[PDB]
């Protein structure tokens, strides 16, 4: 019922809140792996 | 007769508090569950 | 005889009466867990 | 009977009004998810 | 006997609406619940 | 004696009218059962 | 008995009905999501 | 007695008649619903 | 019974037919996909 | 009784062979949607 | 007495020839309809 | 009597025949289905 | 039953209806990453 | 079913109508960049 | 019982002779379609 | 009683034989499946 | 009853204990995937 | 009579004292049962 | 009676006992599956 | 009388004996087939 | 079973037929493309 | 449902803004790249 | 009971054994395959 | 299937045609090239 | 979709429309580069 | 059981044979490209 | 329960240590396999 | 596609016109250069 | 399977057939060009 | 759940370390590489 | 496969062809260019 | 998300940062190695 | 688990070893390369 | 694995054969060349 | 994870003295081949 359901709604937010984070923090990682490619073009190149 | 059926009544509804109380636990742990689910996706992934 | 038999009529009616009702309050409890399923299925899913 | 069947679509209203809720809430974390995916791209491409 | 018979009849009579009612409304759980997946599942994908 | 027993068949005779026909009824309820059920498999699947 | 049967039919074919119906505009909503996927894969590629 | 339960026999008989009858249409249910299913898959594939 | 499931063959073999059709045009644009990938290529190289 | 048991064994023999029927049936289904998905996949590649 | 006792031999005889005969005739029933059970199965599963 | 109960034992042993034939050609059924399920995944899977 | 029905097509409409959509503003995105590459293309390039 | 799966048709031929185009505006971009790279080598050279 | 069984193993072993079978033509198709790819590598190559 | 108990051990151990080696022919299936899968996926890859 | 129902509550809630618990240290298997994944990416490009 | 009548009253409430205390201890049992099934169900999943 | 109702209390004793435990070791080998899934993954992946 | 229900107590001490006895070689049956399906997972796993 | 394990071959075929045919034609694209390169090359050089 | 499905427009909406943020300050990169390279050729040359 | 119950930690424990077992081979064979893909890549690069 | 990939093989052919023709005026390009390089080289000369 | 699909057409223009346009600025180095060139050989020369 | 699953072992050797032999003829392809890629790079250059 | 799920951790700890382990052995590989390209490069250039 | 490609014949043509242009007015440059020279050669002599 | 994997050994062997032929006769264009260079050089020179 | 997910950025923060890392000393190798280029060229020239 | 090669070998010959024969054309501009400069060289002498 | 795209602008500059950079002094290198060349004419000359 | 982890960490081994043998070879093919690339810098330049 | 890529060595063993010796052909070209000018400057000369 | 990527720098060392190495003993060539031209002009010259 209804108030079991409020923290569904409890739980899930958590859960949402987590996921942005994590992925968030994968996507510090991608940056960094970008960025040090762009370099290895640059001696590659001249 | 009507009396005694007056306590039916009483008994029927401590019986369906009880009810949609336990039923409602259940759920607390299927969030959990679910929620837990989530971010494993977001591993997998990313 | 007849009297006496339509005090039958009146024990019998208030017997059927107090049955509607009885069957009627477990239903109650029915609902509230049919509907418990329910939920415990949306969680299941997503 | 009847009456008591009124409350039976009471219940299963309350019932499929969590429902599209919860389901609901669980989209807004597939969505984060999705999209947390799609910059995951952009890192990978360019 | 007969007459008490047609009495049968009325109340196998209102038994049966109800069925149906409510396995009607039942249905309009299940709807929401199946095309909420849709959506989940538009999401996963893209 | 005799004559008194076609009074025999006469009253069975109805009662066995009333029973099909009953059992009939209750037929009705159980199709609308059943097939409401094989909807709820359809969603439940698809 | 028979008659009572051929109720049965009758009641099973809007069963049936139904079912085809329904399942169905299920497919309407499966074409929609696998041909936004090929678009979807035609970005990806060029 | 003897020809009470040729009777019997008969009644039986059109017992099972409308048995295999019955069950019949409900597989035509199911199999409208099973091939609804396998066209289902075939979008999700491809 | 048998006769039924003459009629069982008869709802699969629509079903088959859906099938390989279905598939069919979507080969149809999975064609198209590939060799406006071939062209896509003509111009990267020359 | 014995007699009556080997009305068994012919009704049961019916059965079997309805189903190893229909199941096969339902393969040719399969064989027809697994192939689809290989010629998918040499226009995906090539 | 003993003659009188033959006779009730002989009726019970036919008692019991009914018996195993009805008996026999209801197992027909159950036979169709446990093996549309197996059929329902086929479908329900592929 | 004693005698009499030799007769018991002896339609009880015809019984128990049956039964573990009847049940029995169940199973050929049951084999005849289950295998039919393993193929049905080995198209899935490949 | 059949207008518990028509709800059905009813809910699979906005169904399909928030399908066609959200999977529309996903190809926005991966318009923008298409087209973003092809300019990374140029500079590469020339 | 069949006329279900004829909207198949329609959605699936709308997906190749749009791929065709979408691949082909590609290419607009793709030649635009091949010659530009022509000029370039013009320069280059003399 | 033990006899019925041996028959359980007889189906299961045709069962698998089918399974090792199919399973073997796939993979003649998964051969082809590899090694159309080195072809088409050998191009892209020289 | 107990002797008629010891007969209970008896059938019933000749049950749990028949379980375990059914179920054991079943393995042998799913192993032949399995390992099928493997070498399939030694072709998608190389 | 009542009291017996808060055990339930009891029991249930060590049920969730361990369930987000062992969640938990899934996931912690998860994270060394993943980020074992992006190292192995990071020598794959440079 | 009545005094011996007052003794009814007394052992039929030791009656339901019994009673809800049994059903109380087999209820300790279902939740162990349950909940033991959520982290059958959490290693499934994760 | 009460006194027989302790032996009822200990005899389920008993019996809640037994079932944690064998639920237990159930889980011991789920851990062991889970796990040597995610080692499976490890290799699919590097 | 007293001794004669001494005998009773006998008897229904064999009674009880007899049951967990047999209540107890059912189990070494399921936990057989138990087991046997947790290797079926294994193989369908990986 | 068997002979509808025949039909698999018999699709399978077809599917294999299918897949270095069309394999067969996109190569005739690439061994267009490869040569319209060397000649391309001939005039960087000459 | 929509509700919910506006809020997916929203999480989208950000996404994209996002990526044709990010993916225009790579260009950035490029073009300080491409020019760096314009210069180093204009040494090269005289 | 319990010692009926001893035997299920028996039965289960030969359960778990096997299956640590068969999913090691597995693994064995996954090696072989990912360390076939690294060569593959050596070929590939140089 | 067989048909499906007639169409295949038309689309395919359309493919080879665009890609031999646009090969083709990319060559237009480089023989100008080329001989204008020729002159340049007459006057370097002479 | 068809809309969805006119902002493709959309972004895909502004995308070339960047394109030739960079291009363009990058040929106007090169000019520069070229004719400075030319000066070079004058002197060089005379 | 145990005996069942050296069968296991066995089949899944088998497997493991397949595999390192079909990937290790797969090499010999590779070789041979690569190796025809070093002479293509002996003329490009002298 | 808890006991039970503290050899959860335990079995899953295991699990974590291996997959930490193997994901590092094909961190070997790559490095070996990046180093040995760069190798590669040194030749190709001078 | 065609029409597609038609396109790519207009801008390829463009294309070709600019570059014949182009490396036509470096030629004024070089006629220029190249008689100057000769005048030079008539001072050095004469 | 084992024979399954003869035909695999053969497909591949076909497969590596084409690879070099085709390999080689790309070559043969290679010389030629070669040599049309070496030409090239020696008028160039005298 | 949070605390777990606390972990996640601990494992991610030693993954983005690692990644930044190697990853500079690449570039090591690539400076190496690039300014022993320039010395091959100053060689080539005087 | 084979007979798809044989086209790739008449495709590649057609491509050869091609090759000797402009490079040869080539070289009549260089014989040309060649023989003008010796008589260039035969004023500037006497 | 925002926040953590924030961060991503923030690597992404030091990205361009270390480029400009590195890439100026490669040009310090081809400065002196350009001017080193006019020297090495000038002796040449005189 | 552990020990078949073992084999893992072995199988992985041989893998590297093969690989920087294989690689090692490809190396000496380059050598050969590089070389005989300097000396027909030898002939071109005296 | 091993044996597989002793296969390797033997394959780029006959590849390293063929460039020496080609490079070598190459080079016999080249010193005819050479010699050939050093004739020209002699009669140039004298 | 850490103790793995101190291998990694230990590999990436390893390469990197290598190719310092190697370059170096191109460049030992290179002077060689310098010096022998600075002959060659003196030579020419007196």
């Amino acid at each position: 019922g209804v108030i079991d359901t409020s923290a569904v709604e409890s739980a899930i937010t958590d859960g949402q809140g987590d996921m942005k984070a994590i992925g968030g923090y994968i996507v510090g990682a991608l940056v960094i792996l970008a960025v040090a490619g762009l370099i290895y073009s640059m001696l590659r190149k001249a």
